[PDB]
């Protein structure tokens, strides 16, 4: 490492994704010295020590998801408590419950989706290449495609579990590569958005 | 497992600047799927056999300098003649433009002169003044290859450029980089990995 | 997240020829759990903040090269100093016996003469001769370079080591790595670090 | 990579303990610029592919465990056949019934365990050291440690299952970094050792 600023994303797709939306956005991660580093999970808060302001105070953003669960809080919820508590002052406000805390993470860089990364690409605006990438990888059945095109017609029927089961069929860090070649600055999720502008600030 | 496509370099300098020069030209490597790959040394033809014809036949260009030499050819020439053995159809001052047409680029010198010919030397300065504790005499050395780039002594560059690292050399000044700074080579090799890659 | 102990060096070099002279030594870097850590340059400090007292205070040493300048001091005094200050207690040609107090070695020039002068000269040649196309007259300069290490020409095998490149170089030099090869600095460094874990 | 040779494992306990025993049995990788290479996996195909004899042809072992299965073939029969595959000139002989290809592998270099890594480690004797670091990093129940205790006295009493669940608590990867500090050369299982001989004379 050693970078001038880091993104810090749970896999490879991400690692994948997010220097294509960046390229779409034309904000340059290359020029700035910005490194996306995969964690390879959930757990980001060793690599918030080593890189905040006690460690290396190096400029560096957070992406996860909400990892919404039926009948109980999202596991991004704790997730995010756990990293605010190594960076934030103490003065331990509500934050709205403790539930949202969301806000006060953006203003530190920790950006949450409204559900998993795949999905919000759909809603994003991507059901067309994410439909493309899968019937070119896979062999599908009819009911598989008319699902797709379904999806693709109106996003807000996307049924996201099924939506994962094929992408985990292709496997998720080859479809992102895959996907990656439709990058386009409308199709970029808020939550990376937000993050890509974020970083490049934070390191300007 | 694959890309679609591979730029091959020689070290860590050009591992840090060719992606930035690709984003100052609007060339989306990411976006095709174009990853830079490093041989670190300046032998390619281990790679060449992996993912050209030989191989994989993945699209591919090469940078490597020139390295001149006093009373010889130019090391890069028995180099380049290497690949080119190992990728060309069938049939030394010759070989430099039909390496271009299978992607292989030459510079006329090594990375960093070239830099300073395309006019990144104030960049160069800037990051050696304020990276090092450096002399007067260092200060006015760089001042005057800035002015006039072919004064320029590469030994006491490169030795100023090892005390950064060659990697934290390349990645300040790759801050620095501009679509009217990238020597004519890279640009070269990324417009032509682009179109291959298409 | 942790590691025993580690060994802080400059380049690409010392990670591939530290660990070969450690088991030359006997010294078992695996089983006392000490890592070797490249820095990438010659600024160690921002390291031995982490891992210092100010930090995670695991222990450490440091290997580095003397870099003698003509007519000034060395550069590697400041260098040390800047480590010094922020490792020693309360209190230049002064802080290098302090240093190695405190883990920090720094050679007499640079790595690569100093491997010439502990008698690894022949390998040098070896390992230049087998991997390089070479004229006559670099194959003779080496052979005055293994019969009188003090003849060494550090312009010309540093270009012959980076036509290899420094890491496949000293990856190629391990092999001939023994006990009575390795330079003191390191075989220091590394008594150091083992009695350190222990 | 481009290393003299390279040791294929599955997970980052070999990456730790390989190179200890290693050193445990003078045999020196880093003067024969020998690599551990993790594949995080039990996939090897993909890596033998690159590096066999059709890729940059470079000297190679695989170490991998049996994984047996309750009334079911252990699983390394079929991984391994597959990695023959793509090694082994094309006489194709009957293996003996093809489930014994065992023989045929460590010709070429692949070598497999008879359970999985950790119970090796404990037959092959560390079990003492296996149950010091167990207790010193985890919270134990008395019952834990004198099971511990029991398996120590008799290995051959060793509750694979039970240990691997211990082990699981500290982290794989983090229990191996631990154990290494005991590796000798009378605790080195077979087929490690085996693993380390051949490719120090592959590659000399
Ligand atoms: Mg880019
Ligand atoms: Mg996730
Ligand atoms: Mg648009
Ligand atoms: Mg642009
Ligand atoms: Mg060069
Ligand atoms: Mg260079
Ligand atoms: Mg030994
Ligand atoms: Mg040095
Ligand atoms: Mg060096
Ligand atoms: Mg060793
Ligand atoms: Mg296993
Ligand atoms: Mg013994």
């Amino acid at each position: 490492f050693f970078a001038r600023g880091i993104i810090f994303v749970e896999g490879d797709a991400e690692r994948f994704l997010i220097p294509a939306f960046a390229e779409a956005l034309d904000i340059h991660l290359d020029i700035l010295g910005i490194s996306v580093c995969s964690v390879s999970g959930t757990n980001f808060a060793p690599y918030i020590k080593l890189v905040g302001p006690t460690g290396l105070n190096i400029p560096h953003v957070v992406l996860t998801d909400l990892d919404p669960v039926d009948d109980r809080p999202p596991l991004a919820r704790k997730r995010l408590l756990r990293l605010l508590e190594l960076a934030v002052t103490d003065e331990e406000w509500d934050e709205l419950d403790e539930d949202e805390p969301w806000d006060l993470g953006e203003e530190y860089g920790y950006f949450v989706n409204d559900s998993t990364l795949e999905p919000e690409l759909f809603q994003a605006g991507l059901g067309s290449g994410i439909r493309d990438v899968i019937e070119s990888e896979l062999s599908t059945s009819a009911q598989t495609r008319e699902a797709l095109a379904c999806w693709v017609d109106d996003p807000t029927a996307l049924n996201n579990e099924r939506l994962l089961k094929l992408i985990e069929r292709i496997g998720k860090g080859r479809f992102a590569q895959a996907l990656a070649g439709f990058a386009t600055a409308d199709t970029c999720p808020a939550y990376i958005r937000n993050a890509l502008e974020y970083i490049r600030d934070a390191v300007a």
